[PDB]
């Protein structure tokens, strides 16, 4: 079903980046990628895990409803941008790791395992601690699997209420225009080492007029200055494809 | 209770327009307006009616689901942007009048009347033709009632499924940033004369950090060139209030 577009490599070789972009028009049955081998290779999801984690938090009642406020206790957090009260959309958009570590703790291992099985989420390996498995643990997911998962969310076909899927979808909106709407989420596991790099992601979908395009990007990253390429490489490819 | 902030009148007089802005922080119990008399005055909703019309279309099954495509029959429409197949969000955002005239026809008078009673939607007067009552008919709604209605939608408290309310809410998103989100809808009944003006609206809500602001603006419009003031006057007021900007 998946085809290779070697012209998309221009955008990767120019920045000396080892990565993959998977782009699907209408459904995950019609996908194209720059690298067929890397398209199914599995990596730590990092903050892209906030999408299933938010759905699970709502499903289990850990997150009361769409208007739940996650209060800051005034005690130090890793990022200044996290040192404030956040809505569910705010906590997803600023990628507030401690908010989601607390949700994962409240969900617990049994319920987390059950939902990742329901969602067919990567290797479904939640070893490495309940509040760390997606950051430094054993959980791995491919770009192809991210697209399949996002397509299910878009269609309200995940094993969750349509209401909870709709709440998480509005939380994912990053661009809005009269005939163009983007839902997306970034991820970054850190810079690792040279030989064992970290991973950076950008996943989501574009609704342009009456068409839908699902996408998932990942790349090896050992230098934090390369981080914006997680959005600029996929954007340049979608621009060359006329999606914009 | 609703309070008057007459210091906002300079934003209207600067442009020689007659209008009202209603702004509520957290809930419709804490509102402020430049003009208490006009805040309760009822006007044709024009395209702001696409919000209840879309909810009613979903509730009645006239609109199948969130991914319903409204096909273009290839016949001339007033705007080039309307001459194409549209999604529900697309039809609301481009304000495609003919799509909603067809939804209203399919909903019909009895069902339309029942839902406008459930929603406490203005004067609930749908006379003037089933496909025209909100454009040139007898339907009227105030800026205060728009804020009450929008607050109910935000809280999923309208007499409709939470699912249908959530679908219409995503269709209304017009601005998105990590800690700033806007849901809004414009309306314009058509240009009138100075003595018999048309009405232009801008209604919606702003979610900024963990706060919510409900708003409704309307103005008399007697010159087509004044139409963008329906967004620039409320924007200047929200800027002076500290909602827009840091
Ligand atoms: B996450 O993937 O998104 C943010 C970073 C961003 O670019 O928005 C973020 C994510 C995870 C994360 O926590 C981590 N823990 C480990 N062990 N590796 S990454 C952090 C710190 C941030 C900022």
């Amino acid at each position: 079903s998946i085809t290779e577009n070697t012209s998309w490599n221009k955008e990767f070789s120019a920045e000396a980046v080892n990565g993959v972009f998977v782009l699907c028009k209408s459904s995950s049955k019609s996908c194209a990628t720059n690298d067929l081998a890397r398209a199914s290779k599995e990596y730590l999801p990092a903050s892209t895990f906030k999408i299933p984690n938010a759905i699970i938090g709502l499903e289990t009642g850990v997150i009361k409803n769409e208007h739940q406020v996650f209060k800051w206790d005034g005690k130090p957090r890793a990022m200044k941008q996290w040192e404030r009260d956040l809505t569910l959309r705010g906590a997803i958009q600023v990628s507030a790791v401690p908010v989601f570590q607390q949700i994962a703790r409240e969900v617990g291992e049994v319920r987390m395992q059950k939902y990742l099985k329901k969602f067919s989420y990567g290797n479904q390996n939640i070893s490495g601690g309940i509040d760390k498995f997606w950051l430094e643990g054993q959980l791995r997911i491919s770009a192809v699997n991210q697209v399949e998962f996002l397509e299910s969310l878009y269609l309200n076909k995940l094993s969750a209420s349509k209401e909870n899927q709709l709440i998480v979808k509005e939380a994912l909106v990053t661009e809005a225009a009269p005939e163009y709407l983007v839902h997306s989420k970034t991820g970054f596991s850190g810079v690792g080492t040279e030989s064992n790099p970290g991973v950076a992601w950008w996943v989501g979908w574009v609704e342009k007029e009456t068409e839908v395009y699902f996408f998932a990007f990942n790349m090896d990253i050992d230098n934090e200055s390369k981080l914006p390429l997680r959005k600029s490489i996929p954007t340049k490819i979608m621009e060359s494809e006329g999606i914009i």
